[PDB]
C-alpha cells in the first residue's frame, strides 16, 4: 500500500572546493527513492508537499558563501562572518514547499586560488532532506 | 480531509542587534497554518504534540547568550565558547511536546553598545519549527 | 489505535570531557518511549525505520574528533579544523534506516589530559532523533 515518501541523506567526506556549481555528495546515508542524483549533486521533487533540509558543510577556500538553491535561485543564503583560514564551515536547516520537477541543491561561492596546504580530513559534509507534508489531495 | 498540520520556518537576512526580547522573523519560508506570527516573533501552538525545533542564527553582539523559550522559560541555552570578533552565529535542535497556547520564541542576550563597523551582510539567519507527532485523540 | 512512534532529544548542559565512549546525555527534553537509555547514552531501535538524527555538542579538548555511532561503528566523523581554547563545538544532523536492535549514540576523541581553565558554561549540548518512516509493513 504506497505511501508518498521521499527522503535522501547524503555526503562528502571532503573536496568541496569547486564554486558556482551544484555540489554532488556520492556518500550516500540514504536515498531509497532515488530523489537525489549523486551525477547532479541536486535533489528532484517528485512530490508536491512541505519539505525539510538541512546541511553541514566544511567548505575549502577564502571568503565563502554558501547557497542553497531551489529551482534556479538561492532560496538561502549563507556567508558566515567568523571565517578564519581558508576554512568555512556553514550549516543551515529550512522549510520548502516544493512542487514536482523543483530541485534543489547546495552552492558555494569564494577563492581557491591561494589555498595553504591540505590535511587528514576524513570530515563529513551533509546534505539531508525528507518530505513532511504531502500537499492538498 | 483535515490533517493535523503545523509548521513554520522563517528568517531575517540580518537585523538581531537587540537583545532580551523574541526575535522577530520576518523572511517567510513558510507559514501556510500562521501558528507562527512575525509581529511578536512567536510561534503558537495550535495542536498539541512532539514538535521539532531547529535554528540558525547570526548574532551582532559580544558575550552573546542564546535562548529557546518555551512559554515563559529558556528550555535550551546556548552560550557559544567560539565567540570572537563581536559575532556569533549559534545554531540548535530540540524536540519539545507543546500544549495548545504554548508558545516558542528566540532570544538573545550580550553587549551590542561596542559593535565595530558592519558589513556587506546578506547572512539569513533562520528559526524552523513542525508537528512531528499529534498527541494521543 | 497504537502509532509507530519513536523519538527522543536528550542533552548534558556540560561535562564532555571523557573521550572513547558514548556520550551519556540526562537531561531529558523527551524520551516518551524510553527508546534512549540514559545509563548507556544509546538510542534502541524499536521501531525499523528511517530516522533523522541531529546533534549540537561543545566538547572540552583539543584535536577533538566527533563520530556518530551506527551498531559498533562510526557513519559520521566530524573533525572541525577551526577548533581553539580546546573547545570544539561540534554539529550534525543525518537520516539513518535502522532495524530493531540497532544502537546509535555520539562518541568524541581528542586531547583533553591538558585542559585550560574552565569557566560558567551553562551551555546545552544536544543529541535528538526520531522515526520519519516506518518500514515496510
Amino acid at each position: 500500500a504506497y505511501m508518498y515518501r521521499s527522503a535522501f541523506s547524503v555526503g562528502l567526506e571532503t573536496r568541496v572546493t569547486v564554486p558556482n556549481v551544484p555540489i554532488r555528495f556520492t556518500k550516500i546515508f540514504y536515498n531509497q527513492q532515488n530523489h537525489y542524483d549523486g551525477s547532479t549533486g541536486k535533489f528532484y521533487c517528485n512530490i508536491p508537499g512541505l519539505y525539510y533540509f538541512s546541511y553541514h558543510i566544511t567548505v575549502y577556500m577564502k571568503d565563502v558563501k554558501v547557497s542553497l538553491f531551489k529551482k534556479d535561485k538561492a532560496v538561502l543564503f549563507t556567508y558566515d562572518q567568523y571565517q578564519e583560514k581558508n576554512v568555512d564551515q556553514a550549516s543551515g536547516s529550512v522549510l520548502l514547499h516544493l512542487e514536482v520537477g523543483d530541485q534543489v541543491w547546495l552552492q558555494v561561492y569564494g577563492d581557491g586560488d591561494h589555498n595553504g596546504l591540505y590535511a587528514d580530513n576524513v570530515n563529513d559534509s551533509t546534505f539531508t532532506g525528507f518530505l513532511l507534508y504531502h500537499d492538498t489531495n
